[PDB]
């Protein structure tokens, strides 16, 4: 386990940006991680997307 | 290049059991650069998606 990563609840997180759209958020993430492949980039980001959608949906 | 992704499951891509696990899987794919930049990228996405989902 990588202990620098803790569970992030489906609420706004201070000290990190918020973008106009998921499109924009992907654009800005790609600027920070421009090297390495489009495939790996989407796997990383969409894996997070899918996970967060499931977490949000499963709550009450 | 990119298009807006709705706050729904994307069948082409994996799903993980927790946001910790999804961050770990993302860091395996992108081990370079600072923790700060990694989080700016991933939490920027988190914040954006949360805001759409919350209202
Ligand atoms: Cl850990
Ligand atoms: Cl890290």
């Amino acid at each position: 386990g990588m202990s620098q990563f803790q569970e992030v609840r489906p609420v706004a997180q201070a000290l990190y940006p918020t973008h106009p759209s998921t499109k924009d958020a992907l654009e800005e993430a790609r600027l920070l991680f421009p090297g390495g492949t489009h495939h790996d980039f989407m796997r990383a980001l969409m894996g997070y997307h899918n996970t967060l959608v499931k977490v949000m949906e499963e709550q009450c």
